[PDB]
Parts: C-alpha cells; sequence; structure tokens
C-alpha cells in the first residue's frame, strides 16, 4: 500500500524541510464537495486554479475555485512575517488554510500541500485516497533568495514542452529561478532578429550531430510565461567570451581571422573565443544582450565567462570590462561564472562558483575576495550540485571530471561556510545545474536530476538547523512512491532507504 498509505504522511515529512513544523489535532480530509476559496484577485485565482489542476485528476473531484464562501481549502493573501515567498499552512478538520503575503508564497504552500497528500495524488485517474492532510501548523520561509536549477539546452536541445516538463519538476521543491544555458559551442538556441544566422545556422545541430533546434521569440516568451506561472524567474545565459563556437560558426566576421569555424558537435570545451580585438564583437554583444533583455522580465542576465581558455587573461579582463556595462545599459543585473571574479565584477553583479574540493586556494580566494568587494555569490560546486555528474563509476550517463557525486555528498554541506574566508552574507543561494553533453531526452534528465534535485532545493530553502543527512534521507526516501506514481524515473541510490 505504498501508493495508498493506511495513514497520512507526517506534517514535517516534506522537502524542503519547513522552517517550522507544529503537528497536532486531527487531519483535514478533502472530500467530493471541497471548494478552493481564494481572494478576489487574478493572482489569487491563478494559484487556486493551479492547485485545482493538480488535484482533479487523482481525486476526481470538481474542486471549484471561487472568491466567496468558506471553502475547505483556503488560499489567502494577508499581512504576516512570511516575506515574498513564505507562507503558513494550517490543517485540521475545519479545513486547510494557506496564508502568505504574495502569490509566490501561496504557490510554495501548495508545493508543501501536494507532499502532505498521499502518493496516489500523482495519478491521472480517480483514486480511493483518502485525501488526508496531517493536522497542525507550518510556518515556512526561505533561507536564500537565489534557489535555481539550470538546464543546458545548448549541448542537446529541448523544446518548449520538454522545458515546461522540467520546470514542473523543479517547481515541486520551491526553486524560484530557472537558469537557461541558451548558447554554447554546439548550439545557439534563441532567435536574435539583428543576427538571424545565430539561430538558423548556429542552432542547426547539437552534440552528436543531426537536428538541433532553437526557440523563436514566441517560443521563448511562452517558456518565460510558463516559468512565471510556476514562480520561476528565468535567468537567460549567453556564454561569453568562451563557449561561443555556435555564434562564431554563424558569422565569419566575428572570428579574429575572419573565418567561420565548423559547427561543433563534440563534447569538449575551451577552444572558442569571441574576438576581443574587433569592434563588431561589441556591436554583436550589444545587439544580443539588448534583444535578450527585451525578452527577459526577470532581473538578471547571465553572461557566462567560464573556460575562455583560448582567451588570454588580459583579453578576458578587457572583454568583461567592456561587456558588463552593456547588461546594466539594458536594465539588468549581470551574472557570471566565478571566472568573472578575476575580471573585476561591476557593482551589483553576482558570480556563480562552480569549483570543487580540489580547486586551489588561489582560485577560491579570488572568489571570496569578490564576495568581500560586494559581489553576490551563487554556489553550485561541481562535486556537489551538478546533476550531470555520475553517482558512481557505474552510472550510465553523465560526466565524472569532478569525481562521483552520490546523494549524501550532494546534500551534506552548508552554503554558509562552504567557501573558505567568504562572508556568509555574500552567499545569495545555490543552483543545481544540469549540463546535457550526455543527455538527449526528458527521461534521462529525470534520471540524473532525481533524487539530488530536492536536496539542493533544501539547501537553498531550509534553515541550517534542519539540515541532517540521517533524517533527510528518510524524507527523501518517502518520495519514491510519488515519483513512481508520477512516472518520474530516478536513481535508486543505495544510500537512501527507499519507501
Ligand atoms: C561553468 C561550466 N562550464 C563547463 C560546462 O561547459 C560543461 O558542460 C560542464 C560539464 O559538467 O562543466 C563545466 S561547468
Ligand atoms: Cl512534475
Ligand atoms: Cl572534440
Ligand atoms: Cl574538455
Amino acid at each position: 500500500d505504498r501508493k495508498a498509505p493506511v495513514r497520512p504522511t507526517p506534517l514535517d515529512r516534506v522537502i524542503p524541510a519547513p522552517a517550522s513544523v507544529d503537528p497536532g489535532g486531527a487531519p483535514y480530509r478533502i472530500t467530493r464537495g471541497t471548494h478552493i476559496r481564494v481572494d478576489d484577485s487574478r493572482e489569487a485565482r491563478r494559484v487556486g486554479d493551479y492547485l485545482a489542476d493538480l488535484l482533479r485528476p487523482a481525486t476526481g473531484y470538481r474542486l471549484p475555485v471561487t472568491a466567496h464562501g468558506h471553502g475547505g481549502i483556503r488560499l489567502r493573501l494577508a499581512g504576516g512575517p512570511y516575506g515574498d515567498e513564505g507562507y503558513r499552512l494550517d490543517s485540521g478538520p475545519a479545513g486547510v488554510t494557506i496564508t502568505a503575503r504574495k502569490a509566490a508564497g501561496l504557490f510554495h504552500g501548495v508545493q508543501t500541500l501536494r507532499q502532505l497528500l498521499p502518493p496516489a495524488v500523482e495519478k491521472d485517474s480517480a483514486q480511493p485516497g483518502p485525501w488526508l492532510v496531517a493536522g497542525g501548523t507550518i510556518e515556512d520561509t526561505p533561507r536564500y533568495a537565489w534557489r535555481s536549477a539550470m538546464l543546458d539546452v545548448s549541448r542537446h536541445f529541448f523544446g518548449v514542452d520538454e522545458v515546461k516538463r522540467y520546470i514542473d519538476r523543479v517547481a515541486r521543491y520551491k526553486y524560484n529561478k530557472l537558469h537557461l544555458h541558451l548558447s554554447d559551442d554546439q548550439g545557439w538556441r534563441i532567435a536574435i532578429d539583428s543576427w538571424p544566422r545565430l539561430a538558423t545556422y548556429g542552432g542547426s545541430t547539437e552534440v552528436g550531430g543531426g537536428p538541433g533546434g532553437y526557440y523563436t521569440k514566441a517560443e521563448y516568451k511562452e517558456i518565460v510565461r510558463y516559468a512565471a506561472s510556476r514562480h520561476l524567474e528565468v535567468v537567460p545565459e549567453i556564454d561569453m567570451p568562451g563557449h561561443t563556437n555556435a555564434a562564431l560558426a554563424s558569422y565569419a566576421e566575428l572570428n579574429c581571422d575572419g573565418v567561420a569555424p565548423p559547427l561543433y558537435t563534440g563534447t569538449k570545451v575551451g577552444f572558442s573565443s569571441l574576438c576581443v580585438d574587433k569592434d563588431v564583437t561589441y556591436d554583436f554583444v550589444d545587439d544580443v544582450i539588448g534583444e535578450l533583455a527585451a525578452l527577459t522580465p526577470g532581473r538578471y542576465l547571465h553572461i557566462g565567462g567560464d573556460e575562455a581558455h583560448s582567451t588570454p587573461k588580459a583579453d578576458f579582463v578587457a572583454f568583461m570590462k567592456r561587456v558588463q556595462p552593456i547588461v546594466a545599459k539594458y536594465g539588468k543585473t549581470v551574472v557570471g561564472w566565478h571566472q568573472l571574479a578575476g575580471a573585476e565584477p561591476v557593482e551589483g553583479a553576482l558570480v556563480q562558483y562552480w569549483g570543487l574540493d580540489r580547486t586551489g586556494d588561489a582560485e577560491k580566494a579570488e572568489v571570496a575576495e569578490a564576495a568581500r568587494n560586494g559581489t553576490g555569490l551563487i554556489l553550485s560546486p561541481a562535486d556537489r550540485t551538478y546533476l550531470d555528474m555520475k553517482y558512481t563509476k557505474d552510472t550510465p550517463l553523465g560526466l565524472s571530471w569532478a569525481g562521483y557525486v552520490e546523494v549524501q555528498r550532494s546534500y551534506d554541506w552548508d552554503p554558509a561556510g562552504y567557501l573558505p574566508g567568504a562572508p556568509a552574507d555574500a552567499v545569495r543561494g545555490v543552483e543545481a545545474p544540469l549540463w546535457t553533453e550526455t543527455l538527449s531526452d526528458p527521461d534521462q534528465l529525470d534520471y540524473m536530476a532525481f533524487p539530488r534535485l530536492p536536496g539542493v532545493a533544501e539547501l537553498g530553502w531550509s534553515p541550517a538547523s534542519t539540515h541532517d543527512w540521517d533524517t533527510y534521507k528518510v524524507r527523501l526516501a518517502a518520495q519514491a512512491p510519488y515519483w513512481e506514481a508520477a512516472g518520474i524515473d530516478f536513481y535508486r541510490s543505495p544510500q537512501v532507504p527507499w519507501t
């Protein structure tokens, strides 16, 4: 009876671990007549409809969403100590009420509610239930404001629907940002009107060759819209000056020698570089960032900056000196991989650290120094949160350059004191990147994303005081029947006592 537990799931048994859990009294039971009461606002109803859509299939209930009456499930916006993303969830025979200051908070409360319900809730056909919600109160707020998941659509392209699917996977764990690696050596995935070939030619293939793909502006806007409905702020990335072969292959004039390189379909890195010496390089960058900014309602613009190994340190610094301001010109906050820390980050910038344990002190120091100078830090250690890294030497997909990363290793650490000498207040959050050199379909993304994805979300959301592998693995283990019911393939780590 894994799919239909005899009794309700513990109120504290959710991922991320809630900031505060106070169980008590009897649970609430959703019955055929349960109404979803929301405030009389478009945003409030939006969350209500979202919730209704998640429950209707498995319950087979009407679950109407209205702005009147005393529905058994109440979503209400009101003042309180919950910030822009927190909420309170009260459960008892009198019903379930989720209170928050903003829609995002209600949305997060919903993500908790779906875990409080039984595994059968994931099914697409009417299930017996019962639809119980442990009784008590949960007061929940996030530790970090930057909790993202990155999807590489450059190595292997994933269409709009596949991205929507991944978005739903991450929305389950309260991630609030979706970083999209839109360009690299093997592909350019976003149409740029001023430079048409980037997409038509630069997006013509991918790793392994064959058809590639790219997002027309309409498709990209739909991805942003959908992400926004799941309260994910999209952070687009146009990697530069390295990892730029798709662009270079599309316009010969972008290459220092004026010759266009062949489209790249391999899985190596570091050989490409924009021409720091040419003026057209900066017109190109300005045009791209300008058009990308117009498609980005979010606050950030990621310019990459990683592995520009064919770019002399001096040219890299000069390049970043010149391009960073372009981001602000179009009203956005720049984000770059931590190599940017060695090229003078502008005010307000954030750098994403992707080093690992074996990374040298000098490199870590440069990043910690940037933090000291006001640069925000996003932590995504390659031997910690990279979803493309193999679990063990036997994992069929993924890479292993950063070693092997089992479930415990991915979860068992504290962002606050991870980087030596880095001020804890400089840590904006964490990110779980999923590179796709070896992944070409949605099922493979799931296998490499789960079960580590929930863990990184917890690191970004939960209080340090709730962090504990031995108790966390029990909560993680409880997800098995839900994932199985949802058709979400995942790695059955031997380190987890799967339910
Ligand atoms: C930043 C980074 N740049 C590289 C990416 O281009 C690869 O896809 C990834 C594979 O794990 O490794 C590092 S992370
Ligand atoms: Cl999902
Ligand atoms: Cl190669
Ligand atoms: Cl390589």
